[PDB]
């Protein structure tokens, strides 16, 4: 609920876009690089959740994507990556439901015509009275599902701007 | 000149620094990461100028550093990188003297005390009559020396902000 309400911070992205005047494919190249890095990072995160379940690896991957997404003005993705980090460090103990987070959008009309659950992965972590990490891993799984939605929403908005499917 | 007159675009960098609230060393870490990459990129550019003199590789190195510097609000570095790129594609055919560029600075108290030629490398490219890449390599050499000054200026401003040696 301190999640930014807009998908794109235009005062950041417009500064990147300024540089397309002397390099026509510049901003679009950075976006295409980001979309590739985010898909690789989400797959790496999912594998941690499904395997070694290393909270420190999940913290590091979250850090990497927070930096990339913030720099391009994709502030809602950056915020969720920040949550994944602080859950991996055990500094936070809660993560909101999709409904709450989707309701914070400044233009709610963007989720009309899409299934906001389409990219969800099943949460496959069994609860444990003994493993002290199960609750954190559950919350990161939820946060990773949110990340995937926010990534989709960003791609829809960026696609409209560039007039092509990104 | 079209070179920005401030070393730091604070409206960009402040957005990045907004995220130190739940991750106290976030922005400082990105800047340390940039300073490391920048020093490596200047070295590789110098190796090209001194070695195989590949204009396309100089274009790629300029592209990379333009992306990293723009994203952190280091707008004078980004501008010079955009020149290097355009010189390497032979779309521009000139680059100004250090004097004209330094005089665009909105605060000239920062160069009080520094030798603006301190970090220059000698231009060791000969004006060959037959090679049409020759003038462009000289201009990129000249631009690399400006980049080195702009980099030092950025490190001074950022060090004063974070209150430590960066």
């Amino acid at each position: 609920s301190t999640i930014p309400s807009e998908i794109i911070n235009w005062t950041i992205l417009n500064e990147i876009i300024s540089m397309d005047d002397d390099d026509s494919d510049f901003s679009k190249g950075l976006i295409i690089q980001f979309i590739d890095q985010a898909q690789t990072t989400f797959a790496q995160m999912q594998r941690q959740l499904d395997g070694e379940k290393n909270l420190t690896e999940l913290d590091n991957l979250g850090h990497f994507l927070k930096g990339s997404s913030a720099a391009l003005g994709l502030q809602r993705i950056a915020w969720v990556c920040e949550r994944i980090q602080n859950l991996g460090r055990k500094m936070q103990h809660f993560f909101p439901n999709k409904t709450e987070l989707v309701n914070t959008l400044s233009d709610k009309s963007i989720i009309n015509g899409i299934n906001i659950d389409e990219d969800d992965e099943e949460i496959k972590i069994q609860v444990d009275d003994k493993d002290e990490n199960s609750i954190y891993l559950i919350l990161i799984a939820k946060a990773l599902n949110q990340s995937r939605l926010e990534f989709k929403l960003a791609r829809i908005e960026l696609s409209k701007y560039y007039n092509t499917n990104l």
